[PDB]
């Protein structure tokens, strides 16, 4: 059982000065998207385009991905994404991210039927 | 089993959600912080302050509880906190909150031995 006093930390505690500062984006989402469990994924990016010009990048310029499967896309023009990485600093259970916004093409992986994206390979 | 395309959406895309944006931490937080599962929280309050300063709260002024117990403790000076609170538009599992950044007086029940905070009561 959550003892009464981490029930409290985990439900209550956030010490800090800039607690909602937008360089902390990745800390909050990486933990939100259940991405720091087990361990703390490495990169991630998240992409602020509509659902809709995601998907049609399975329709756009094919390429290769990096593992050697023929099934990645490149978007034609680029999107507003932000870059995850941990710092050097991180370290499991408390992941720390760097969070960076920048506009790249992102390259995907797309599959079963419909043909949507399943994984992110890249930014261009 | 979450789908391939599930999973994608879920570990990269956030549409419709600026990086650049203070309003936005009572979502991310309610969520990473487990308190949107099964339903909504209807209100949560995050204290920024040091846990060494929040856990002396126990040894300060001793006050009744909103529920008639009387383990309830009210800090002696104002505290950083944030409030968080469903929006009228909030509707599970889209639960949506307003961030209020504040400075009061937070009042917690503490128990255990040693005494330290176990629920949150109020902030006046
Ligand atoms: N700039 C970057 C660089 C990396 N990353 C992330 C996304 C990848 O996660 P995910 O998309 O869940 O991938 C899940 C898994 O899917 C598998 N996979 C690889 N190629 C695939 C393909 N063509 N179709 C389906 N699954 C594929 C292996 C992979 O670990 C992860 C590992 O490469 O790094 C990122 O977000 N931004
Ligand atoms: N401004 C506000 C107003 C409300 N709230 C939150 C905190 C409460 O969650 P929690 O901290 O778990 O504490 C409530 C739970 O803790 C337990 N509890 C309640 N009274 C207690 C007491 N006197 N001693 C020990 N545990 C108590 C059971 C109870 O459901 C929740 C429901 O009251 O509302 C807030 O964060 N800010």
């Amino acid at each position: 059982k959550e003892s009464a006093a981490a029930k409290f930390e985990r439900q209550h505690m956030d010490s800090g000065n800039s607690p909602s500062s937008s360089s902390n984006y990745c800390n909050l989402m990486m933990c939100c998207r259940k991405m720091t469990q087990g361990k703390c994924k490495p990169v991630n990016t998240f992409v602020h385009e509509s659902l809709a010009d995601v998907k049609a990048v399975c329709s756009q310029k094919k390429v290769t991905c990096k593992n050697g499967q023929t099934n990645c896309y490149q978007s034609k023009s680029t999107m507003r994404i932000t870059d995850c990485r941990e710092t050097g600093s991180s370290k499991y259970p408390n992941c720390a991210y760097k969070t960076t916004q920048v506009e790249k093409h992102i390259i995907v992986a797309c599959g079963g039927k419909p043909s949507v994206p399943v994984h992110f390979d890249a930014s261009v």
